[PDB]
């Protein structure tokens, strides 16, 4: 209830830089150092899969369907196939 839309930020560490990830879920659009990306919300027998890259790196965020109501949408963003936890910050 009211931070219901909360947002996921995850940190990459690539090429010897660190980026942020932030979802907003309002929108569904994904700012990578508070920039907006391009993205693709493919969808599969598991949730969406919102696709995206950087420099070389393809990423998505997987937000698997785990609740059994029409909400609980588990969100981890993937990058190489590899699970990136939200901050702990």
């Amino acid at each position: 209830e009211d931070r219901s839309k909360t947002t996921n930020t995850w940190v990459l560490h690539m090429d010897g830089e660190n980026f942020r990830i932030v979802l907003e879920k309002d929108a569904m659009d994904v700012w990578c150092n508070g920039k907006k990306l391009e993205t693709a919300g493919e969808f599969v027998d598991d949730g969406t899969e919102t696709h995206f890259s950087i420099g070389n790196h393809d990423c998505y965020i997987k937000a698997v369907s785990s609740g059994k109501r029409k909400e609980g949408i588990i969100h981890t963003l993937i990058v190489d196939n590899r699970e990136i936890p939200e901050i702990a910050s």
